[PDB]
């Protein structure tokens, strides 16, 4: 239908956790959702935000599609607009302007949250496409 | 039965102000549009420039399907190629660099026109899909 087999749907969008694909850094995880004509998720709202971490696992950290191009200059993989009033830093971050890729993760009692990491950690990643 | 309920024909494409909400950033704008399985308006003509501006409310702005993805680079959300000698520009825009986003608005006695501003802002909002 809307969604390729085992891709979710949320909005306008298809969003798959690559279960198999082991750990990798951002740029890999970025290369393989494009194998899968998909990018690294790119979340505009608080919807969204629950949605993915709704299908996520609360032991595990997840690549987001968010980069830092300059000194703290975030930008979605599909350079749609980055809204600093809508986003989902867990406190503390961002942390370090060497850490320029963007992780999800549950903190215990808290909930999940944004993280700036290293871009070569290697993380789980959630990829997202449009429907038909 | 060319366009669904509510929508309003010009040539190949079905055109529609949303209502269910009322006005909204860029972002949440565009996800709105796709849900309904459209985009915002993209505009490659003088025709639809003023089809488009004529089912407006002349007192309101709307964000269409333009956006900077760089410095200065326009993008339409179609992936359609960007044409400066085919645009709508108000006289002194785009303005400037922090202007990410952009809008069509009535200025009394010149008339419609395109005008960059903040993605942030909330505005009204055009719709655009293929025909039936
Ligand atoms: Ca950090
Ligand atoms: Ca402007």
């Amino acid at each position: 239908s809307m969604c390729p087999k085992d891709w979710k749907l949320f909005g306008s969008h298809c969003y798959l956790v690559p279960t198999v694909f082991s750990s990798a850094s951002w740029n890999k995880s970025e290369e393989n959702c494009s194998r899968m004509g998909a990018h690294l998720v790119v979340i505009h709202s608080q919807e969204e935000q629950d949605f993915i971490t709704g299908i996520l696992d609360i032991h595990a950290a997840y690549f987001i599609g968010l980069w830092d191009t300059g000194h703290r200059q975030w930008q979605w993989v599909d350079q749609t607009p980055y809204e600093e009033s809508v986003t989902f830093w867990h406190n503390g971050e961002p942390s370090s302007d060497n850490e320029k890729c963007v992780t999800v993760y549950y903190r215990r009692n808290i909930g999940w949250g944004w993280n700036d990491i290293s871009c070569n950690l290697k993380q789980k990643s959630v990829c997202q496409m449009k429907k038909i």
